[PDB]
């Protein structure tokens, strides 16, 4: 999928989750989620298309895509468990990755 | 890429690691692996071929490639701060991820 | 150290980070700050102090902890690596950590 | 506590996680390993006493912690989805993070 799509899913499953009713929906929605941050890690966005791929800038870039990977991974253990609400809270919180890479690299 | 060829990249670039006299070479080899780790993400392994996307096997299987990616993460910063002895051993101590998998499921 | 003073740790050194103008006085605070989050591990926080030491609640507020030293630990490393910008910003999305643990448990 | 009382915390609960016949038996061990993991953060070991709080040995001392907590968290979430094989296996796996460091500074 192009990264236009995988940042879709993204979007669209945090609201999924924001709005879940029970554990499967948001285990649903984040095994999404970690399937479209997955497919993402190779992009080039726009605004870095006159840079290399071992550039520094897309090192960087990248870096998001480990964070992001990794409160996906973590958010999806708590809602394994059942525990909705937190795993609710995982999702808000990982608004702060997404922010930061949009507000340096969109 | 295909998830044998992804094997190939993984393997490939742990043994330049190995090998490495700087923090250049494990750095590209790190990033190289990274990127093979998060295509491999949703690749449906030979063995598992009679089991569905969501069945507690495929999230088990995929749950070692999150482990893997969070380790070559580490392993990057490491190989950042140049500190090459350092990144060697995270590269060795992943290992264990590489063969916990291929025991269960290659 | 108790859980109050370890937060004053915790905030005094996210003060010294936000007013920083360089990596050597990044790094020191948040290597003071992992270990401040680390020293609160075992705290109980006085609205939880008529709950059993193994409840959801008393395992939730630890699972606040492990999230804090896992963003500090990253963060960290931005700094080994004189991304002092990116290091900065680490340090300011934590406080959703902070908040949500406040909002929670204080 | 200690460095040695929490490496026999650490060492004690480990056999535990070998032995046990449950999940409940795993949570519990992992819990206590967690807590011993974090109380051991600050410690100073023998054969590093004479290099300074901030020496690369005592950042790579402290690492090694790091590495240890976020391993001994994820598996704990193993043995909390009942997944006692998977959780056993994450427990057994940690001995290459706890040889790693008596390697270099026990
Ligand atoms: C985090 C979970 C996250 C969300 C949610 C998200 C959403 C998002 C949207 C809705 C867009 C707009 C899509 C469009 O073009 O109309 C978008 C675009 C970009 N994103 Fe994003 N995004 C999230 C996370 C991240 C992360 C962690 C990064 C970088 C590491 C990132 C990057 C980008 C980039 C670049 C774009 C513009 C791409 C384009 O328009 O082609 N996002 N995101
Ligand atoms: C870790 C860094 C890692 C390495 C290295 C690695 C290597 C590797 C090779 C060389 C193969 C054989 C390829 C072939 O065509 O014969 C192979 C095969 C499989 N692997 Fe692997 N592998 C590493 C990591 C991991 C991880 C973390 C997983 C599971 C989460 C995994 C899985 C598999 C599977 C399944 C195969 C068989 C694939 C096939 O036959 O088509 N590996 N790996
Ligand atoms: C994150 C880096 C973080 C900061 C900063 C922080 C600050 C903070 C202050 C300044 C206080 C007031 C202490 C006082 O009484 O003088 C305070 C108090 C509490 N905190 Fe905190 N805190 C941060 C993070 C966290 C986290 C991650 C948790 C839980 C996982 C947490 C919990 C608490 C609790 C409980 C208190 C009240 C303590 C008491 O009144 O006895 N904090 N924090
Ligand atoms: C990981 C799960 C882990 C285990 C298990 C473990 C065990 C252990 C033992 C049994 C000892 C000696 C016991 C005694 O009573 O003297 C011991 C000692 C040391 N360790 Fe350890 N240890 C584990 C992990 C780790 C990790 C991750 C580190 C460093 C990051 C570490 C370090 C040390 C050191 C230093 C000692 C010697 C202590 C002393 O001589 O005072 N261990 N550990
Ligand atoms: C998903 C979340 C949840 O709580 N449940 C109920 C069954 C889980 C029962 N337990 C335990 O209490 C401990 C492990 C385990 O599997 C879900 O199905
Ligand atoms: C890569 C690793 C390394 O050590 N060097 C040498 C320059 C180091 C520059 N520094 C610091 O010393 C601290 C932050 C920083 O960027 C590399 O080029
Ligand atoms: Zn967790
Ligand atoms: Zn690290
Ligand atoms: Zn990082
Ligand atoms: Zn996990």
């Amino acid at each position: 999928a192009d990264l236009e799509d995988n940042m879709e899913t993204l979007n669209d499953n945090l609201k999924v989750i924001e709005k879940a009713d029970n554990a499967a929906q948001v285990k649903d929605a984040l095994t999404k989620m970690a399937a479209a941050a997955a497919d993402a890690w190779s992009a080039t966005p726009p605004k870095l298309e006159d840079k290399s791929p071992d550039s520094p800038e897309m090192h960087d870039f990248r870096h998001g895509f480990w964070i992001l990977i990794g409160q996906i991974h973590d958010a999806l253990h708590l809602a394994n468990e059942c525990k909705v609400k937190e795993a609710q809270a995982a999702a808000e919180q990982l608004k702060t990755t997404c922010n930061a890479c949009h507000q340096k690299y969109r």
